[PDB]
């Protein structure tokens, strides 16, 4: 396959494909025509000049590089460049003999593919070989790593603490080699942030080491707490270097990376499960209790999670969990009505307090059969990717072996399992495909029993059809899980939104369940949404995430029924699209108001907790405080990750915005128990003063976490979202201060005037923040400006605090702070003031009109970019037959195969055109981030395109390979048109922010 792994590869192989191009453009009048052509035997020998020049590097790295695999897969390759080559010459000197020679024209579509195959072969092969060393670099780190545990002592200590060195500088210096060298966002970006993971914690991983001696100070056997916090972190050392281990392994398109990163939601989920198992079920048992808003709302996080599970399983168990928590929903509220009275919760309850117990246990193990068959279904693909190995490990030399043949049968033997593994009930014609195949796979290798002994001239032959077999193989046991696996959800909301707009109202990937999934997922947040708030504003969202619920079932009945044009199911389409819209405006400004009431008093406890951490038994009560300033510690984090998430699901971010809350949540995840763990061991160790730098550590590891996340969830949701959810929220609690005055309470007012400050030192945080983003100086100053207004007035809130916390029953005095309080908002106010200004293939043809609806948001005719979307999605509705079909005309496929990438590389220009006219960093550098992909994989369908070319008419076409031709051609205009999606989305979304 024409792979794209390195930027030097298509660097190469565009100037190699630009030609045989324009050589098969005479094979067009060379046999659909089928007549003389002029003579290009210089652009022959031209493009065996720009093959001979890396065959003569290539022959001799087989032999000077004296790696050993290389030798190995060589001599496959270029020779088969070279029989390539040769054929080229003589099919131009037969038709040097002959204007128009029936084989010599099929001579040259013959060498045509095999270059192209070649070149592509040959410029990755030995890139693989660019990528293995650095393996064994990072192979080196890793098991130095299994020497920082046989490494315990400190003689030790400061020899690895060298040691490191000369390894973790080699390390990085490869990698931002290696940073260059691939091209893609999805690639360039996962690289970096993985690889900063690892230098920065190696320090920590010090720090742990060194504290660990002062512990080794201290006496044994119970000071390996440290080294299993190394463990921690060298667990998390095993983590995030093995990620960028097969990062640079992909060099390819991602695929696997939905089936991996759904892994980690499920073992997120189970155990918050496991987590919120206790104190759900408790207000569930307990009818006389609470009112429905403590453990009423943890039952509603367990439901709200399982359904989080069943976003991944498929079938009718994508109804059988929605099913079973959309039923749980309104029994609740059953029970709800019940305690709402009174008299029904705790007697007449003696059943209804069963039901609903039942509706979750039952639940938690339905949602644990979707838990293990999923985990084993993204598993083993991986083990069929690796037998395939195995199988091509030997049958690359076999030598004439006859109990190579024996081992090669035992491995397929495993090879064989999987698939029957890999089994599932709703493939059914491709299921006897592929147990069909497997037993022919079986035959040919029954063609080793009749090699008593072996022959390599059997097996020439042989592995040259089982290659073709395994890949004939592995693009099934893909697909069998690739249309079992459902449709995600589009993680950032406005996906969500596209990916259930046009779901509802179209059989085509009804057979997919895009939507069916996505429409259960939005209305899993606001289910969540409605989860925190009291007993009478649940249900006002409620009402609205139950009218989408009652409006699920009844249009999943009319794709029988008529469709999308028949007027009921129309009209309730048309009640479910409206009901969407204004579950928009109470859903994100639902989540703007929980995010200036959580994050407000954003690490009071820690300070708390650093008077924890200092304070010795001399002072009173150093274990219950420390346990509930812990507590307190610990739930409000629960409180912090949790509202990060959502804001993060349902904000305006960018995708490295969202990934970026969702690693600092991730990271806020284990370093809350760090905090809980650093305070733990000062107080263990009693008052040490080499642990107080180490709590002071992971603090300020926690404090930078929390106050990037600070400023970072601040980078997700609007600001004027959060100065109008905070200014409303300040002004109750200087009404707050209004209570607390009218009655002598003077604490109150200083639990408030903090209060004031715990928020009101955050508000010019955000401003300042605003103005560095900013470039208009007119539209910085003032941002600047009435921060430093809000500087001039929150200190002297500190200040007659103390003076009418001494005297509260001073009118005059305590009207004075109010007074002082009363100038305060009004700035406050000022913030969000400066924000107020035939053979077809499928896939084709439903790409060209995704795209229109895309860039048919904007409704004008100015800016040509919908010019360039107009000419963009168009020009594949030609090629929609020209994939599977159309024999003749392979002319306008590499037609096709420019004029797209020509015009994906000219909204490559306008999308960093406007960047240079965006007058703000975060909504440029989101623009460039995309849109350096705009021109990549342009060129790349350059290329495949005109493969898929050799690939058409010729009568001897594997309609395996021309399905994996096709396959890459139109997996590419997916990902290249949803680029193009969010290009002609965020080059309007910009364009008003001038």
């Amino acid at each position: 396959m024409p792979v794209f792994h390195t930027r030097t590869i298509e660097s190469i192989l565009e100037p190699v494909a630009q030609q045989i191009s324009h050589l098969v453009i005479m094979h067009e009048e060379g046999e659909v025509d089928g007549k003389a052509i002029p003579d290009l035997t210089a652009p022959v020998a031209a493009v065996q000049a720009a093959v001979s020049n890396l065959v003569r590097v290539g022959k001799e790295t087989v032999q000077t590089t004296e790696d050993q695999i290389l030798k190995r897969d060589m001599p496959p390759a270029f020779i088969k460049v070279e029989n390539a080559c040769t054929k080229l010459v003589q099919a131009a000197q037969m038709l040097q003999s002959d204007p128009y020679s029936v084989p010599a024209r099929d001579y040259l579509i013959d060498g045509s593919r095999g270059i192209l195959s070649g070149t592509s072969d040959l410029l990755l092969t030995f890139d693989e070989a660019e990528v293995r060393k650095i393996i064994r670099v990072c192979k080196g780190i890793l098991e130095y790593l299994t020497v920082a545990e046989v490494v315990e002592t400190m003689e030790d200590l400061v020899t690895y603490t060298k040691n490191l060195g000369p390894g973790m500088t080699k390390m990085a210096k490869m990698i931002d080699e290696r940073q260059q060298e691939l091209t893609h966002q999805e690639h360039r970006v996962m690289l970096v942030n993985s690889m900063n993971t690892v230098k920065e914690l190696l320090p920590v991983l010090i720090s742990a080491m060194k504290i660990f001696v002062t512990t080794k100070n201290s006496k044994n056997q119970g000071i390996e707490e440290a080294l299993k916090n190394r463990n921690f972190t060298v667990e998390k050392m095993s983590a995030e270097i093995n990620e960028i281990i097969r990062v640079l392994q992909l060099t390819s398109w991602d695929e696997d990376a939905w089936a991996s990163k759904d892994t980690e939601a499920m073992k997120r989920a189970l155990a918050s499960i496991d987590s919120k198992l206790n104190q759900a079920k408790g207000w569930l048992r307990d009818p006389s209790a609470s009112p429905g808003d403590a453990g009423e709302q943890a039952i509603r996080q367990i439901l709200d999670e399982a359904g989080k599970v069943g976003e991944l399983c498929a079938g009718k168990e994508r109804r059988e969990i929605l099913g079973t928590c959309k039923m749980l929903g309104q029994m609740t509220d059953q029970v709800a009505d019940l305690r709402a009275r009174g008299q029904g919760s705790s007697p007449v309850a003696m059943q209804k307090a069963q039901q609903v117990s039942q509706g979750l246990d039952v639940l938690t193990a339905k949602v644990e059969n979707a838990a293990r068959k999923l985990e084993a279904m993204t598993n083993s693909k991986q083990s069929i990717a690796k037998k395939i190995d195995a199988a091509q490990n030997w049958l690359a030399d076999p030598n004439g072996g006859p109990e190579g043949e024996e081992q090669i049968r035992g491995a397929l033997a495993e090879a064989r399992k999987i698939a029957e593994l890999c089994d599932d009930p709703k493939e059914r014609d491709d299921i006897l495909r592929s147990l069909g195949e497997i037993s022919a796979l079986t035959s040919k290798l029954a063609d080793l029993r009749r090699q008593g002994k072996g022959d390599s001239p059997e097996a020439r032959a042989l592995a040259k059809q089982v290659a073709t077999a395994l890949q004939n193989l592995q693009t099934k046991t893909n697909r069998a899980v690739a249309n079992s696996r459902p449709a995600k959800a589009a993680v950032h909301l406005e996906g969500k939104i596209e990916q259930a707009q046009r779901w509802i109202d179209n059989p085509t990937v009804d057979d997919r369940g895009v939507g069916q999934a996505a429409i259960r997922g939005l209305v899993a947040e606001g289910h969540r949404l409605a989860n925190v708030m009291m007993g009478p504003y649940r249900q006002d969202l409620l009402a609205k995430c139950d009218r989408v619920d009652q409006l699920t079932a009844q249009l999943a009945d009319l794709a029988a029924r008529g469709e999308g044009e028949s007027p009921q199911a129309r009209a309730l389409a048309s009640q479910l699209q409206d009901s969407l819209k204004d579950l928009k405006a109470r859903m994100q400004e639902a989540m703007t108001q929980e995010v200036s009431d959580v994050f407000s008093d954003t690490t009071t406890p820690i300070k708390l907790l650093a008077v924890a951490a200092t304070a010795p038994p001399d002072a009173p009560n150093r274990e219950e405080v420390f346990d509930e300033r812990a507590a307190n510690f610990e739930n409000h984090s629960g409180k912090l990750g949790a509202t990060a998430e959502k804001a993060a699901a349902v904000g305006t971010a960018n995708k490295s915005t969202v990934e970026g809350i969702q690693a600092s949540v991730k990271t806020a995840r284990e370093l809350t128990p760090q905090v809980v763990s650093a305070a733990r061991i000062l107080l263990r160790n009693p008052g040490n003063q080499a642990a107080y730098e180490h709590f002071e550590t992971m603090k300020n590891q926690w404090i930078d976490n929390v106050e990037k996340m600070t400023g970072l969830v601040d980078e997700a949701i609007d600001t004027k979202s959060l100065l109008d959810a905070s200014e409303e929220a300040i002004k109750k609690d200087l009404d707050k201060c209004k209570v607390a005055m009218a009655n002598i309470q003077p604490q109150m007012l200083v639990a408030g005037a903090t209060s004031i400050a715990r928020r009101a030192n955050r508000i010019l945080l955000v401003a300042k923040r605003e103005v560095e983003n900013s470039e208009d100086p007119k539209f910085r100053e003032a941002v600047k400006a009435a921060s430093d207004e809000l500087s001039k007035t929150i200190s002297p809130m500190v200040m007659d605090a103390k003076a009418v916390a001494g005297n509260i029953s001073d009118p005059g005095l305590q009207k004075s702070f109010l007074d002082s309080g009363y100038r305060i908002l009004g700035a406050v106010a000022k913030v969000r003031e400066a924000f107020q200004p035939q053979p077809v293939n499928q896939p084709i043809l439903a790409a060209a009109q995704s795209l229109h609806r895309e860039a048919t948001k904007w409704s004008s005719k100015g800016n040509d970019i919908i010019a360039a979307a107009k000419r963009m999605a168009l020009l594949m509705a030609e090629m929609s037959r020209l994939v599977r079909g159309g024999s003749g005309t392979k002319r306008a496929l590499i037609q096709c195969a420019k004029d797209i990438a020509k015009a994906s590389d000219e909204v490559t220009r306008l999308a960093k055109e406007v960047a240079k006219q965006c007058t703000d960093k975060r909504i440029r550098t989101n623009l460039l981030q995309v849109c350096e992909r705009i021109p990549t994989i342009s060129t790349q369908l350059k290329i495949l395109s005109t493969v898929k070319a050799t690939m058409l008419g010729r009568t001897n076409i594997s309609d395996e390979e021309s399905e994996q031709a096709t396959e890459m051609l139109v997996h590419n205009a997916q990902n290249l048109m949803q680029s193009v999606k969010e290009t002609v989305r965020e080059a309007e979304a910009a364009s008003i922010k001038i």
